[PDB]
């Protein structure tokens, strides 16, 4: 009985006029009850953001730092983010461990302060395209859900995001079996790793290409429970991904 | 066309709202004079709260930034997003960002260029390890650091550096009114030679690592140095003392 969890990732992208306007959209669409909403500004706007955006639709930030408070120039807090209204943080998504050189000891570390400080994290895990090409998808993947796993003690205020990085900007098509094959595999991890209660209340978004036209499909796999929205989040068409299960 | 004094405030990873708005109380009802430009740097989620908060006299600069405009760069912000909140100025190439997120000279060289490119004022920053300060390097590295930011600036009007030697940040071992100056000395004449006497001397070289209330006088006294970049004691009242260094 998992909730349909649909999160937009805006990156760096927007100004306050764009995202105002943006928001504005959003808070005029109807959303499913049945749908638990979040949207991830950039982080210049996330105070913004929570200001003018409809209660019903969760902030979060798009990364935050390993303690409170310190010497971390150009870096935030799990308390600073709740500061400004924001109740999510995404931590480990493809493009801090593969642009920014994020390690699996810090995302860890990461996950464990932001849950002791009060947030739900949306923990992002994925294998590159030499790693699927050599096989090593499982090992990759459940590696990096182990080092996440090792730093929750509830699950409740997790969501796992599955990004196929090996289909992102590589010229390759992640089919929807593919997509589910992965998604069952981590639940499989979770219910032996952990409990079965956990591996049947926690939602494994999609974090792959989706639009409003390829939603539908991916959203009906059993095992996928909604989607770590990106380039289709600023746009209207968001409005269509949110209502996949309608 | 003296070199107006210059007090940046590197809040870092501190503060909530609560106290980031009695800091800011404190310095709107300070009063600072006309002869200090002062600018404060607050946490990135905070910016646009600052500067809603902050008098008009004071600027606010982001902490950090990235290299394009927009992208796929999640948890990143561009220039365009910190004019659009109101800040007019970027600290880029902090030890920070340096060496506990390891940016690359090359990166932080085409940050600077994007940032003044989109209108913003950098505040660069550069400076040597204890290593390289106990083997008598120090010279090499800053040059280094300098060229390349330098290669990045066509126009230096909106450009201050900021030379805080690594073992100055966070441990309390302020370096000492000589050791500044004669680094100070040493870069001012990097940009003569490099770049032309004009911006040698018009071009503000700040101070920073471990500067207090207490030890801003003497360093403010060097003819070379034109001003501080404040972390710690930059959340705390003293930062009125730094600000007023020279009245
Ligand atoms: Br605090
Ligand atoms: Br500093
Ligand atoms: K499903
Ligand atoms: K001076
Ligand atoms: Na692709």
């Amino acid at each position: 009985s998992r909730k349909f969890f649909v999160g937009g990732n805006w990156k760096m992208n927007g100004r306050k006029q764009s995202l105002g306007e943006l928001i504005g959209t959003l808070n005029a669409a109807k959303v499913p009850a049945d749908t638990e909403v979040v949207c991830a500004p950039p982080t210049a706007y996330i105070d913004f953001a929570r200001q003018k955006l409809d209660p019903k639709i969760a902030v979060a930030a798009q990364n935050c730092y390993k303690v409170t408070n310190g010497a971390f120039t150009g870096e935030i807090s799990p308390g600073m983010i709740k500061d400004c209204g924001a109740t999510w943080v995404v931590l480990g998504h493809s493009e801090r461990r593969h642009v920014f050189g994020e390690s699996d000891e810090l995302i860890g570390q990461k996950v464990a302060h932001a849950l002791a400080e009060g947030l739900g994290v949306i923990a992002c895990i994925g294998e590159k395209l030499d790693e699927r090409e050599a096989g090593i998808t499982e090992k990759v993947v459940f590696e990096q859900t182990k080092v996440i796993a090792d730093n929750v003690k509830d699950w409740s205020k997790v969501v796992l995001a599955y990004e196929p990085v090996w289909a992102i900007g590589t010229g390759k098509t992640a089919t929807p079996q593919q997509a589910q094959e992965v998604h069952e595999k981590l639940r499989g991890w979770l219910k032996s790793n952990v409990s079965d209660a956990v591996a049947q209340s926690t939602r494994i978004i999609y974090g792959g290409s989706v639009t409003g036209a390829t939603c539908k499909e991916l959203a009906s796999q059993p095992d996928v429970d909604g989607f770590l929205v990106g380039g289709a989040s600023l746009k209207p068409e968001f409005v269509d991904i949110i209502n996949a299960k309608q």
